[PDB]
């Protein structure tokens, strides 16, 4: 009952924690979590939100829904089938993931039985004292205490949560969680929310639906997809719009009711309506502090709701440290381990290192996706004197054969243009994710444009267009965009 | 007519110079090719190899081909169609292509016609002196003169040819320019080659093999794709297999004969025989200098054929530059492309630049295909006291479900294990040739081990693979590998 390190969830950031103080400095690691494989009824488990219900199982599903575009290209390419026999198999896709998912959940059990003084506890962790979490049966504090850990150091990682808007009907909707699990493919489907959540759930539901389906994704303002580049926000819609996809903006549900039939019957604050067989909510996710009874041991929140941590993930009470989600910053798997890779080689291996919040690559799985590491321009302008931004957008040759010529790849560069220095590169199209993560590499080393443009291309890529820019698109001055510098 | 420049072969590198020489540097421009676009006789024309017989119709007919993989995996993830109606319709592919091709050879026509003091003469060049080009009707030196061009600079850009094996039958094979005009897709093709060419074109073949196909590679030596990473070569050779291309490694075509029918009977050195409706050389190509007539003014050639140039392309006589394939260094159109705008500078600017041929990121668009940057491991032991191997190799995931178990990715990082730089990137998977682009930049930058495992992953992607390598997986000590 004793442990150098007890986490509270085995999530991405709790269990590269967990894994690294073990296998790195034969440290003692005690891991809690509510449920050891995905789904009903609390989703995340051992693994944690991206295993079980998030960025693994999201891909496996678009990469799923990518086949409703390949079977169609292939046709320009001499490809030739039954267009009226095509089928998308919802239950074969949800079973395919399912099996895959518990594989994972399995690896982690096996890891965690396979390695010395790694420990899984099963139930719900909240914090007694300074140097003691308690596992207990439910969520309610006052059921029974299944173990007591004895903690030198203790770690918040429990993630976030779908918030769900407390609107008349709100009963009727869902979340990601259960998207995930829908026994069918809804024929009407309203995804509410511009974030990334909302636009990749559009493109699953807009593959698998049956016939005469149709999916609406609404946002509360103008344009989905806030902090991405605007150029790509807009193009995005486009793509999304010429697959079939319904963008209502500036809409948001005033209230649900369910049909005889057990549709739904959505009224927007405007007073427009829609029925549809699925409403999904992904209008924000909320880090899970309720449960870890922080009150006891006075962890401070942040005015959003976040535990406060400081660069070292060190929360105002000593011994205890927060990563990930549960921080409320970036919501990205790759950040909450980074995080706590940094924590423990910190305490553990007298190595102290930060998370670098800053020049972070990151993908929107939309159809076709987006990569993205550092600042959008309006961002940069804000910031620096003079700003370049290099951009090259164009159909590539391949959608003019497959007939999407509305996939047009966009390509941008945003540079403090008094040094060349790379602040932000912003992708749309095929291989967009890919192609990013290298050039998250090309950031962290203070790449210029010179630097991209100097390399000899791989011809022929999409990624090559970042090595072929040479000359502005235009400027910010001062905050003030213009074609040309003065 | 007098220009300031000549350029021989409207290709990758000599349009990047002519254009970069009369746009930048205001320079007047003459340009020969020896058709105006794509295919028979020539093949290569206005645009170069590339464009016309090389990386552009290639990566069209690979992506064609990808499609044979996408229907199937298709399946894992519940989509559902009626198999026994699918047809690959190569006839369709190679009438794309060609329209692909041809809007290309269209604009760089209109290029010539729009941009003044850049001038398009169609036939074929040679040099008559140091200062003037001769165009003429045809490769034949006592042709025809359609033109003469004064010349203060020439540059020599005529770019490569396929070598064809001096064997009995050599005439009923083809090469790669012939395998772009296919008018139908051949049930049974042997590829003869360990080559990017030979490996892309079994690809290509095999997704468009009619019914009861087969496409078969052979190769002299124990493996394919020399050059490249040898855990790649190994699983790339296991992943066409897994896609039923049968792998001929130390076999070799000794002669070939027509059956009856018209198809060909191929004997193997070995004493092996196939049967086979299509035979593709890909064994090599070889600078095209026979027909430039350098002996006209002692520019020197290698014995291989390629002209001999300093780093910054200058041939032993002054105001002769040579850049691209006819160098015989790296034959990729960004290199060419490289070479030609640093000409340029260098002459036209005195702005004296030199390309970079290390670090040079590339891939073989394969199925799956290869991305790779700067060393393989061997060469890097030789060079360096202490060479460290960080190695990621796993079936992806979206890999389980779609049923093609097979289809490993492999990342892999070489590093001068004295310091952590990365001396070389290797890939092989989906994504590879594009992950690989900004690694290029990474190596310009002198990025080390620490730069990638620090990054932060974008995940999930297979990229993430090479910024999640804390730990070494092998060395090389004083060129010894040590487990
Ligand atoms: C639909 C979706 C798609 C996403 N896609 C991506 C993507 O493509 N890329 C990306 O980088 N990120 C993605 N994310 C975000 C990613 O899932 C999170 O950023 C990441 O999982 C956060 O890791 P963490 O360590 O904060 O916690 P999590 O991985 O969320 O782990 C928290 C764990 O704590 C457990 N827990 C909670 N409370 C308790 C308690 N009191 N006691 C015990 N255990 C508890 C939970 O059961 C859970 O397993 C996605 C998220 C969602 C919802
Ligand atoms: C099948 C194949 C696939 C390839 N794929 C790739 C790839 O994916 N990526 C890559 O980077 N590289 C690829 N390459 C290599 C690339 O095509 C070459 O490296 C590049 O085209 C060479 O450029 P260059 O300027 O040297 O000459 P080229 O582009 O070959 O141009 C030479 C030109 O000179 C003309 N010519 C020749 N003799 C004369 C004469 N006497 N007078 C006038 N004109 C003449 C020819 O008609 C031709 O247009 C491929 C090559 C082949 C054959
Ligand atoms: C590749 C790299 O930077 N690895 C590393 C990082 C931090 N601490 C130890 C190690 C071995
Ligand atoms: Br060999
Ligand atoms: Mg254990
Ligand atoms: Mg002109």
């Amino acid at each position: 009952k004793a442990f150098d390190l007890v986490v509270i969830g085995a999530g991405s950031g709790g269990l590269e924690a967990g894994w690294n103080a073990a296998t790195l400095y034969g440290k003692r690691v005690a891991v809690v979590d509510v449920q050891t494989s995905h789904g009903p009824p609390f989703y995340a488990a051992l693994g944690g939100t991206c295993v079980n219900v998030g960025c693994v199982p999201k891909k496996l599903m678009v990469t799923g829904a990518q086949y409703m575009d390949h079977l169609r290209e292939s046709a320009g390419f001499g490809w030739e089938f039954d267009g009226s026999s095509v089928k998308a198999n919802w239950k074969k896709l949800i079973a395919a993931k399912n099996e895959a998912v518990l594989d994972i959940n399995k690896s982690y059990e096996g890891m965690f039985n396979d390695t010395e003084g790694l420990d899984f506890f099963l139930g719900w962790g909240s914090l007694e004292s300074k140097n003691v979490v308690v596992v207990r049966e439910t969520a309610d504090p006052k059921s029974a205490v299944k173990e007591r850990l004895q903690a030198d150091h203790i770690l918040l990682a429990t993630g976030s949560w779908p918030q769900m808007p407390a609107i008349p009907g709100i009963e009727h909707c869902i979340s990601s969680n259960e998207a995930f699990y829908l026994p069918e493919p809804p024929r009407r489907v309203l995804t509410v929310g511009g974030g990334f959540i909302s636009v990749e759930f559009a493109g699953i539901f807009n593959a698998y639906k049956p016939p005469g389906g149709k999916v609406t994704l609404c946002y509360r303002n103008n344009l989905i997809l806030r902090g991405f580049d605007e150029t790509i926000r807009e193009e995005v819609t486009k793509q999304l719009t010429a697959n079939g996809i319904e963008i209502m903006t500036n809409e948001n549900p005033a209230k649900v009711s369910l049909n005889t039939d057990g549709s739904k019957h959505v009224t927007f604050e405007s007073g427009k309506t829609l029925d549809v067989d699925v409403v999904m909510m992904a209008i924000g996710r909320i880090p899970r502090t309720n449960d870890l009874q922080l009150g006891n041991v006075g962890v401070k929140l942040t005015p959003k709701g976040g535990v406060q941590v400081d660069e070292f993930s060190r929360t105002n009470v000593p011994n205890i440290y927060a990563i990930g989600d549960i921080t409320d910053r970036l919501m990205l798997t790759p950040v909450a381990i980074n995080e706590g890779a940094a924590l423990v080689d910190t305490v553990f291996g007298n190595k102290p290192r930060k998370t670098d919040h800053t020049r972070v690559a990151s993908a929107v799985f939309s159809i076709p996706p987006i990569g993205t590491c550092g600042l959008i321009e309006e961002v940069a302008a804000k910031e620096f004197e003079k700003v370049a931004v290099y951009m090259s957008s164009f159909t590539p040759l391949m959608h003019n054969i497959s007939g999407s010529k509305y996939k047009k790849f966009v390509a941008k560069i945003v540079t403090n243009h008094s040094d060349g220095t790379v602040l932000g590169v912003h992708l749309l199209g095929d291989g967009a994710p890919e192609i990013i993560q290298a050039v998250g590499v090309c950031l962290r080393l203070n790449a210029k444009i010179s630097d991209f443009y100097n390399t000899i291309g791989v011809h022929p890529t999409s990624a090559e267009e970042l090595c072929s820019m040479r000359t502005p698109s235009y400027y910010y001055v001062k905050g003030e965009k213009m074609e040309k510098l003065p």
